[PDB]
């Protein structure tokens, strides 16, 4: 069978905590009354959620309300517990209340207000310093949630709210997040296609916090190179091919041999043979003001097939790329 793996950092943080911390199924949710809130406008729509801007009528404060389509109770309980545990953490969205509609009884999570500058409008005005600053802000959130024994598992631009005017970053949508247990096999059907780490695409279940570091590297590559998404797969199998076209097929075979991963037969005719590309190739006139030797060295240390070889969030925070922040 496949070779077992464990996180290089915060490996046993959950093992040493009481069951109440990670045992979300046994968590007692106290569902409040939705009447304290009035819906104002739609902010976004997810697979099983709808997000609204709302007003708390008891204090005239704007809030964000996430209305959940209750397809699985275990998933709702998991998200709430994680949110509760992370509550107050740096750059983590803040759970304010848990409410249900007195009539439809549809579950809803109430968050402290979060503003978001449009990504296209931000993309054009971003400087090398802004990328470093915001990347450091996301690392604070990731090092914290990893230190709290949690993996986000859905790191992507749409889950990173940035209010550029106030220089505020919030990591949102903890609905796919999970508690890390050393040696636990996880479902690989997580994260958005473009941000899926090689471990998910090769069906290697014993992954850890390093999955979030791959996702972060994808966002950084798209930001510094002005190429959204950086790895543009058309399906989950093609996603691995788009990674292989940049990282090469040699290091992919070394990764699958190291962990004794059995590659699905669907890869045989599509992988091909690809050389490892130099990061400098993606540099052009339109993106050179965001690229530097430090940025490329940092990216090279995040975007590695081997999840064990990737920088941890704490190691990433000590990289020369962040000396100016």
């Amino acid at each position: 069978g496949p070779v077992p793996s464990r996180a290089r950092v915060y490996t046993d943080v959950n093992t040493h905590r009481p069951s109440e911390y990670w045992d979300y199924e046994s968590h007692v949710v106290e569902w409040g009354n939705q009447d304290d809130y009035q819906l104002v406008r739609k902010l976004g729509r997810g697979k099983y959620s709808e997000v609204f801007e709302a007003i708390n009528i008891t204090n005239n404060e704007k809030v964000v309300v996430k209305i959940l389509k209750p397809v699985k109770k275990k998933k709702i309980k998991r998200e709430i517990k994680i949110l509760e545990n992370l509550r107050g953490g740096p750059n983590i969205i803040t759970l304010a209340d848990i409410v249900k509609d007195p009539v439809s009884r549809t579950p809803a999570l109430v968050f402290e207000h979060v503003n978001n500058t449009d990504f296209k409008q931000l993309y054009q005005t971003l400087t090398d310093y802004d990328i470093r600053f915001y990347m450091y802000e996301i690392l604070k959130a990731l090092d914290y949630c990893h230190s709290m024994g949690i993996m986000h598992r859905d790191v992507k631009p749409h889950n990173v709210m940035i209010d550029h005017e106030h220089r505020k970053l919030r990591l949102i949508d903890w609905g796919l997040a999970e508690f890390y247990h050393p040696g636990q096999e996880y479902n690989v059907r997580v994260a958005s296609r473009y941000f899926k780490g090689p471990e998910l695409l090769v069906d290697y279940q014993m992954y850890d916090y390093s999955l979030d570091m791959w996702s972060l590297g994808c966002m950084l590559a798209s930001m510094i190179f002005r190429k959204e998404p950086f790895f543009h797969g058309h399906d989950n199998y093609d996603q691995l091919v788009r990674i292989a076209k940049v990282l090469g097929t040699e290091d992919l075979y070394d990764y699958i041999d190291k962990y004794n991963i059995e590659l699905d037969p669907r890869f045989n005719d599509i992988l091909g043979r690809h050389s490892r590309k130099r990061w400098e190739r993606f540099v052009h006139s339109e993106n050179q003001h965001l690229v530097s030797p430090e940025a490329l060295d940092f990216l090279d240390k995040l975007l590695r097939y081997d999840h064990q070889s990737r920088l941890t969030a704490r190691e990433a925070m000590e990289h020369p790329y962040f000396y100016t922040v």
